[PDB]
Order: C-alpha cells, then structure tokens, then sequence
C-alpha cells in the first residue's frame, strides 16, 4: 500500500458527501446506492463515518464529467481513465468525478460504479495505488464477476487503519 | 509499534480479570497458567498489577467462543481467526475472546493458548498490529518458540511503555 506524498488524511471523523450532478446510465436511485455502498466499505474498517449533503460544500464532492471539465485533469473519452479523485484537504480535494464516456452500470456488463467508487473514495481518503495485485487499491479495473464476493483486502485494510486506525467498537484480531 | 486510534489506554495502574469460561480442549490449570504467565509478561515491563475476580466485571473478561457469542463479530471456524480482544474502556472493551474451534495447547501442538493470550491482552492494553516481524503484536507471530526462546521483543516493550511506562522499579 501507499499514502500521497506528505501523508494529507482529514481531521475530522465524520465527513460530509454531496452527488453534485447524476449520469444518463443510470436512473437517480441506482447512482445514490452505489455511492452510499462504496463509502460503507470503508466505514466498516475504520471510525469513519458520512453524511449526504444536498447543497453547499462538502467534503467529498462527486460528479460525472467529460473531457474538459474544470479541473486540472481532463477526461480521455471512451476507455483508459475511468475516474479520478484527490487527496484529503480543503476544497477540490477530497473530491471524486467520474468520466461519463464510460458506460455505469449496477452490474458488470460495463464499467461498475460501486468498485470503481470504493476505489477513488479511498484516494479521497488518503490512499494512493497500492503495489499489491489484489488490492481494491491495485490501479488496474479488471475482468471481476462477482459483487457478492466484494471483500475489502488485507492490505486496503492496513493501508486505511495506517491512517484512520480500526474502528472503535470493533476487537482486534 | 502501533497504538489504537485516539491512543486509548486505561486510565489507572491496576487492573482486573476474570477467566468466564473454560476450554474442554485443557484442563482447567493450563487456562489459568496461560493466562497468568500472559499478564506477566507484561507486568515485567511496565507498572501495570493485576488480580483476579470470579465474579462481577472485570477489566479484562476472558472467555472461549465459538460463532456467534455476545457480539458483532462471530468467529470462523477452525483456524484463520484463533482470537480477538478489544482495546481499554468499559464494558466490552479490554475483553478476550477465543475460538474454541481451535485445538488449544499448552505446547506447539496445536493454537498455544499462552501466545495467542499475550497477544491478545496486547490488544486489551492499547497496543494494535505491529510492523516488526519478529515482535508479538505482529498479526503473524503464530511462528514463535512460545516457551524455550520466547522474549518480547524490544519493540513490544517499547509500545506498551509508550502508554505506562518502564517498571517503577
Ligand atoms: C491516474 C489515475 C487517474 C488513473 C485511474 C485511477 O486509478 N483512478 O483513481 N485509472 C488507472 C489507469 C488509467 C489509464 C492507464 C493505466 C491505469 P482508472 C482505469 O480510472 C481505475 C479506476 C477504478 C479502479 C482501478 C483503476
Ligand atoms: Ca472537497
Ligand atoms: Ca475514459
Ligand atoms: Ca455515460
Ligand atoms: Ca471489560
Ligand atoms: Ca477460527
Ligand atoms: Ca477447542
Ligand atoms: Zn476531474
Ligand atoms: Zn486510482
Ligand atoms: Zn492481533
Ligand atoms: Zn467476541
């Protein structure tokens, strides 16, 4: 596993989520479930906790976007760069878009918005590409059939307690 | 070494424990031997006492589980999880569970019940997973020789001092 240069994690335990605009790919409910199971996956190991924002600034800001977009990074159209999202810290970090040259689904027949979210969400919590191959963190979105069998790895798991730590009411191993 | 998440440790010098249950793996003095010769170990290093309680709470209860017990977090059969213990506070917390799954020994022959103890009362006391490989808060330190060259490392006295300090002596 590795951290972003300066090792950037947030303060506070609890933060905040808005889903600034929604995709064509997917009907509104669908987008706002992925999001909520995507930031679960790290609740569960750490005394993280979020809320949904619905105007205002939160933390993590999420959007779809293409091409150019506002920031700093533009999009490349179908395939390559699925998504991107920035360290901890004020502002446009923290902050998760995802490209919508893509095709979102719920299932596994394009692009899952659930696993590449889990993925950015934890670069918005302070996690850079791991080294580990089966790392939820590992920078390559591949061939993967089963949702049901989602279980966060051993080294995601020491990589966001290496900044956050455990959460409170659960044992240690 | 590493310490739980807003460093929470016990907030007095002397503490309790109390043995709930036994394992029908062992017989009943080889339970209270691991678990003695356990909080000696660290005892040895820090100003830390214990004493023992057969009845109300304790700070640290100790008991054998199997599956779902009186928690969350139910344990997994034979093997992978062989215990698991919650850092200081009240109630639950500074409790040790163990999985009776588990064949537990007094020697190398199957889960050792003393290292597997040490370990766990590491977690009980505030230290979490260690990065050193040949330290007992190293989730891997199922490797161990427990009882002929077993010694806790320096970094596992380095961490439990952190929180109590060396011996007032
Ligand atoms: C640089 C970064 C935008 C790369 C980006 C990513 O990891 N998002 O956090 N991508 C990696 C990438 C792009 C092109 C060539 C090789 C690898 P991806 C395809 O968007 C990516 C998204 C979700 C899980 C794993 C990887
Ligand atoms: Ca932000
Ligand atoms: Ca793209
Ligand atoms: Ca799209
Ligand atoms: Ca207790
Ligand atoms: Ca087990
Ligand atoms: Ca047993
Ligand atoms: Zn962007
Ligand atoms: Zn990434
Ligand atoms: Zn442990
Ligand atoms: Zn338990």
């Amino acid at each position: 596993f590795r951290t972003f240069p300066g090792i950037p994690k947030w303060r506070k335990t609890h933060l905040t989520y808005r889903i600034v605009n929604y995709t064509p790919d997917l009907p509104k409910d669908a987008v706002d479930s992925a999001v909520e199971k995507a930031l679960k996956v790290w609740e569960e190991v750490t005394p993280l906790t979020f809320s949904r924002l619905y105007e205002g600034e939160a933390d993590i800001m999420i959007s779809f976007a293409v091409r150019e977009h506002g920031d700093f990074y533009p999009f490349d159209g179908p395939g390559n760069v699925l998504a991107h999202a920035y360290a901890p810290g004020p502002g446009i970090n923290g902050d998760a878009h995802f490209d919508d040259d893509e095709q979102w689904t719920k299932d596994t027949t394009g692009t899952n918005l659930f696993l590449v979210a889990a993925h950015e969400i934890g670069h918005s919590l302070g996690l850079f590409h791991s080294a580990n191959t089966e790392a939820l963190m590992y920078p390559l979105y591949h061939s993967l059939t089963d949702l049901t069998r989602f279980r966060l790895s051993q080294d995601d798991i020491n990589g966001i307690q290496s900044l956050y730590g455990p959460p409170p009411d659960s044992p240690e191993t």
